[PDB]
């Protein structure tokens, strides 16, 4: 009966071109996953998976090693679900979020998302992952 809790933060930045690209892209933005200072989630994250609104090419961008992180230009905001992929054996396998990939169209955007993880009686392999990357025996 051991339970190891780690964090994520999902976050993204955004910000209103002062000129839009000759393709009519009015922002740029950037979405990532990352752990807080001095924690390293490459320990127990397999990869990320962001799923970008369907009119993206390849939609389906991976990241396997950190930097965890899209950048890309659009002229939209939309629902990105995240998937963060662990390195288990057993279940969790992987956790979704659902992203909120808004826009200021008058600005910029800095936003973080601060999920913390409870993983129960982890197998010894990967409750070695999580403190490792960190991770707090509660
Ligand atoms: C509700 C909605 C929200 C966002 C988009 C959007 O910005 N889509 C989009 C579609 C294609 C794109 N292509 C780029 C620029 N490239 C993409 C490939 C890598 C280099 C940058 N940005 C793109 C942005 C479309 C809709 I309707």
């Amino acid at each position: 009966q051991c339970t190891v809790q780690v964090r994520l933060e999902l976050g993204h930045r955004a910000q209103l071109r002062k000129k839009p690209t000759t393709e009519g892209f009015t922002h740029d933005w950037m979405v990532f996953v990352r752990g807080p200072e001095q924690c390293d989630i490459q320990h127990f994250v397999e990869k990320v998976v962001f799923w970008l609104h369907d009119s993206f090419p390849k939609p389906r961008r991976v990241c396997k090693e950190p930097p965890y992180k899209v950048e890309e230009s659009g002229y939209a905001g939309f629902i990105m679900p995240i998937e963060v992929h662990f390195k288990n054996k057993e279940e969790p396998r992987k956790v979704c979020f659902t992203y909120d990939l808004f826009l200021n169209l008058e600005g910029k955007v800095n936003h973080l998302r601060c999920e913390k993880l409870t993983f129960n009686n982890p197998t010894t392999e990967f409750r070695y992952k999580l403190l490792r990357a960190g991770g707090v025996m509660v």
